[PDB]
Formats: C-alpha cells, structure tokens, sequence
C-alpha cells in the first residue's frame, strides 16, 4: 500500500506496489517506494506533485521511464533511481530538475551515460553517484559537463575500458570524489585530471599488480580500500604518493596488507595521519621491524590501531632486536 503522514510524506511500507499509486497529488512532499516491484513510470504518474522534493525509487525493477515523467517536479532535491534496471539515460529526465542537490544511479545496467550531456544545468548539485560493478565501461567527456562544485562524486567504473582525456577535468572542485575501478592501467589518466580540483580521493577494487608510476596537487587525502597490493606495487603507489606535496592524510586500512618495504613513509614529511587498521600485518620480526619502528617514532600520526595476525597485538607494541 502507501500510507502518507500528514505533512505529505508518503512511504510504501509493503514491498507490493506494481506501479506508482494513482491519484497522488500536490499535498506530496516526498515518496519514498523503495524495494517494490514497479517497472515502468509513465508521464501521468506523478504530473501533479509540484512540490516533491524527495523522489526514493531505489531497488524497484525500473526498465523504462517516459521522457516526461519528471516534467512537474521543479522542487525536486532528491533522487533516487538507484539498482533499478535502467539499461539507458534519458537526458529529458534531467532537463526539468535544476533543484536537484542529490543524484543517485548507481546499480543500474548502462554501459555508458549516454550520448547528450546529462547534468548541464544541475548547478545546486552536490552529490552524484553513477556506474555499476559490471556493465559501466566507458566515461566520455560530455558525461559531467556543467558541473563545477560538487561535495562527492562517487564513480563505480569496476569494469572500466575506456576514459576519454579532460573527462573529469571541468569540474573545479569536488570535496571527495570515489573511484571504483578493478584495472589500473587508466588510473594515471584519471589522476592527472583530478590532481588539481579533488581535496580527498578515494580509490576501491583495484588489482595494483604491475602498475608503474614514472603539476601542483591539491589532493589532501588519500583513500585505498579493498585493492590489490604487494611490496612491489606499494613502492610503484607511494612514487605517486611522495609527489603530492600537500598531502596531510593517508588511509591504508582494508587492503589486506601483510607488509611493506623498509622505508616506505619516509618521504611523507607532512603527513599528519595514517590509517594502518583492519590489515592482517605480519608481526614476524625481521619483516616487521620497520613499521613497528616507524609506528613508535611517529607516534601521533596513526589513527586507530593495526593490529598483528594472529595475536592481535598493536604492531606498535612489537619491538625487535
Ligand atoms: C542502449 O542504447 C544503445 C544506443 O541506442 C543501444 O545500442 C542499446 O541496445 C541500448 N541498451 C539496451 C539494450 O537497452
């Protein structure tokens, strides 16, 4: 069913609706149906909220939405079309939207945004979630035109082929900004695109085996998580890192590491944090040696607490000879 409270804020509690409810109107402020089984949004259903500011359709099995479907929802700031089954954008759904501040179409089958511009006007926007894990695999320069200022974009690029230089480039600031991407053979591309407008990028799923790394960044944080890692490519990652002068935050935690070479954070003179936590360290002691040294002698800089595999002991409590 729907039941709506009553200043307008309607929730389809049952996961049974097989359409949008008929008949709604302008009282609505906001429609939160998510986990239902609708599958189409024709232009009639919501033609007389003029005042929805909310709009969660997340988890539905949306295929199809009429060009438009939005056309009466000036007041609209959120939206959610996220996991739903939309196979192409629609530009038209967009064009009557310009309150929005949150976007979210992630989890949805598209290869690519499409071929027009989706956000040109959107410029209250701040955040902006869009790809998937399997099917996203190609970002174009048109994709993000019109955005300047965003407080997070979050890209889920798993399966990610191509990225047409200057892509991310026109937007001049984004506070933090997700990466999802499995190969990273496009990583430097994108990077040099965001070195200058991004303050805290973060970089999830990549296989980091066999990258390589041979200005004036503005990045200050760093974010890994749930990638690939190995000695060898941590030193390839942090010839990268060691060129960003400004950067004050590095998090590290949930990589799996077991290691890392002698000397690694030596060159991170104004760091002032570091994520080390949720990794299975190796507190054998020849190996061991220099972080434990390196945790005691920066004593400030960790946040939280490694610990060692097995023992669960603080790595920084491990002293060898
Ligand atoms: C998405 O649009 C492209 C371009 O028209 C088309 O080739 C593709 O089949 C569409 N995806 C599907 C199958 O919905």
């Amino acid at each position: 069913s729907l039941s709506c409270d009553r200043n307008g804020i309607c929730k389809g509690s049952s996961g049974s609706l097989n359409s949008i409810p008929s008949g709604l109107t302008e009282a609505v402020k906001s429609l939160d149906l998510s986990n239902n089984r609708i599958t189409y949004i024709s232009n009639s259903d919501l033609q007389r909220c003029v005042n929805l500011q909310a709009l969660v359709l997340t988890s539905n099995g949306i295929n199809t939405i009429e060009e438009d479907s939005f056309s009466s929802l000036g007041s609209l700031e959120h939206l959610d079309l996220s996991y739903n089954y939309l196979s192409n954008l629609s530009s038209s759904w967009f064009k009557p939207l310009s309150s929005l501040t949150f976007l979210n179409l992630l989890g949805n089958p598209y290869k690519t945004l499409g071929e027009t511009s989706l956000f040109s006007h959107l410029t209250k926007l701040q955040i902006l979630r869009v790809g998937n894990m399997d099917t996203f695999t190609k970002i174009q320069r048109k994709d993000f035109a019109g955005l300047t200022f965003l407080e997070e974009l979050e890209i889920d690029a798993s399966d990610l082929q191509s990225y047409e230089p200057k892509s991310l480039k026109s937007i001049q600031n984004v506070s933090h900004l997700i990466l999802h991407m499995k190969q990273h053979i496009l990583l430097l591309e994108i990077f040099v695109d965001v070195t200058s407008s991004v303050e805290c990028l973060e970089l999830r799923d990549t296989d980091l085996d066999t990258f390589h790394f041979s200005t004036n960044s503005l990045i200050k944080k760093f974010t890994f998580r749930n990638v690939k890692i190995t000695d060898e490519s941590l030193f390839q990652v942090m010839k990268l890192l060691n060129q960003i002068s400004g950067l004050l935050e590095l998090e590290f935690s949930r990589n799996q590491l077991k290691s890392v070479p002698d000397g690694i954070f030596d060159r991170l003179t104004s760091l002032q944090k570091i994520w080390l936590h949720t990794n299975p360290w190796d507190c054998s002691c020849p190996r061991i040696d220099y972080l434990s040294r390196w945790l005691n002698k920066n004593s400030q800089k960790e946040q939280g607490s490694a610990k060692c595999s097995g023992s669960g002991k603080p790595v920084r409590s491990i002293i060898c000879p």
